[PDB]
């Protein structure tokens, strides 16, 4: 089981607001290159000011089974570097386009249509997901890259885990 099972894509947060029925969460509408934006619910209120959530490029895990979070069905998850004392949104390289896929020549494969909730194979992948010494996001040391644009990275969190 390697990273090829995950469907990682670039997205642009079109709109972001406090979740109407869960003030500790944000609800974002994200353009991920599909016909319609995906609704995403993120617990980033205590880590990123709302102003900095607007029109922001991010990396999303797109094949997790959608789940509700207070009457709000979350359809993807924003990839972040994290620790018990901080969370940082991973930044795609300049010029990334919604829908761009993060793939690895070292780990060839097509992502699952939907990660089976039962089994949770992402728990087996997460341990090898971390930013390196230079804050670049990696899977087993191989950088998250957008073909022809560059690598994805956290702002200050080095050697930090990336949760799924």
């Amino acid at each position: 089981i390697d990273v090829s099972r995950l469907d990682l894509r670039i997205g642009c947060i079109i709109t972001a607001r406090k979740h109407p029925d869960a003030d500790s969460l944000y609800v974002e509408e994200v353009d991920v290159g599909e016909i319609a934006p995906r609704t995403v619910v993120s617990g980033l209120v205590n880590h990123v000011p709302l102003e900095q959530m607007q029109n922001r490029m991010v990396i999303l895990l797109c094949n997790l089974k959608p789940a509700k979070m207070r009457g709000v069905l979350s359809q993807a998850m924003v990839m972040c570097a994290s620790s018990p004392e901080k969370i940082e949104i991973l930044a795609p390289p300049n010029g990334s386009v919604p829908g761009d896929r993060i793939t690895f020549d070292a780990f060839p494969g097509e992502p699952d249509k939907e990660l089976n909730p039962k089994k949770k194979i992402w728990e087996q992948i997460q341990p090898d997901l971390h930013t390196n010494d230079e804050c670049v996001a990696t899977y087993k040391g191989v950088p998250f890259e957008v073909k022809g644009k560059g690598v994805c990275r956290a702002q200050t969190m080095s050697n930090s885990g990336i949760k799924l």
